């Protein structure tokens, strides 16, 4: 879904704060067709894989409104404030496997009015639950 890689100094040590696990049939992008019915807080659309389910949302009534818009994983999921919704969820890595997966910002995956000749990504930025620090210590790496 768009991560590509990091860009840091030579001795910059990047970790996983928050770590989502997700199925094989979620994906980030909503659908066009919604995101076009859409007129007052618009999520980004695109085109998602085949056989994915899109962005979770809901059309809802809202001060006046007739398509106002509401999707789960807000603002972003690792603060979700409801976490059964959100197609992301946390898991503990378990012995000898790696991160699950960063936590994605569905609301900048694809742009505001993708249609379905625009492949499912997200940018950079969008990855959350990551940090990093230096290892350097008397001129040597740490190392465990």
């Amino acid at each position: 879904y768009g991560f590509n890689n990091f860009n840091l100094s030579s001795h910059s040590v990047v970790y996983s704060r928050y770590c989502f696990s997700v199925n094989n049939t979620f994906c980030p992008c909503a659908k066009p067709s919604f995101a076009s019915s859409c007129k007052s807080h618009k999520p980004p659309s695109a085109s998602c894989p085949i056989g994915t389910n899109y962005r979770s949302c809901e059309s809802t009534t809202v001060l006046d409104h007739t398509d106002w818009c509401r999707c789960s994983c807000l603002p972003d999921p690792i603060t979700a404030y409801d976490p059964r919704s959100c197609s992301q969820k946390k898991s503990l890595v378990g012995v000898g496997e790696h991160c699950a997966g960063f936590g994605v910002d569905e609301e900048k995956c694809g742009v505001l009015d993708g249609s379905y000749n625009v492949s499912c990504l997200c940018s950079t930025d969008a990855f959350l639950g990551w940090s990093y620090d230096t290892c350097v210590s008397n001129n040597r790496c740490n190392i465990f």
